[PDB]
């Protein structure tokens, strides 16, 4: 049948919210109050892929926009991009591998590993107003843990 999707927001474990940074980038910043309306709402789709109790393959589309987070090689490195799709063939159950993240639940937090690039994670910087990126370790100064908030 159809693919199943949930609307949600994400915050990093330092409780930074995600906002648009021009058309094809996200950035993370500390937000509260009125400015919370700026945060990106995701449509998280539950897609085809290798699955276990704590590791669930998802696509992170933007709610009612034909824009997906995707993992591609850029200037020879795994990078995070926002990619446009045909709003007539998405969202689907069999999403292409560049769009798939393994949503991993460890110690009441979420990590989003690239299915295409093992051990590369959706990441934020500690500094305010810096891009969301794909980082090649769930260790060090960069932040790889998130919480999800469910949206109506
Ligand atoms: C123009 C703009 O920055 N809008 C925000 C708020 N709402 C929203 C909803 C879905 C996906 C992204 C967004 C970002």
């Amino acid at each position: 049948a159809p693919v199943r999707s949930l609307n949600c927001t994400l915050r990093d474990s330092q409780q930074k919210s995600l906002v648009m940074s021009g058309p094809y980038e996200l950035k993370a910043l500390h937000l509260q109050g009125q400015d919370m309306e700026q945060q990106v709402v995701f449509s998280m789709s539950f897609v085809q892929g290798e699955e276990s109790n704590d590791k669930i393959p998802v696509a992170l589309g933007l709610k009612e926009k034909n824009l997906y987070l995707s993992c591609v090689l850029k200037d020879d490195k795994p990078t995070l991009q926002l990619e446009s799709v045909d709003p007539k063939n998405y969202p689907k159950k069999k999403m292409e591998k560049r769009f798939v993240f393994n949503k991993i639940e460890i110690n009441n937090k979420l990590e989003f590993e690239s299915a295409q690039f093992p051990n590369w994670y959706i990441s934020t910087s500690q500094a305010e107003n810096m891009p969301v990126f794909l980082g090649g370790t769930k260790g060090g100064q960069d932040i790889t843990d998130f919480t999800m908030q469910f949206v109506s």
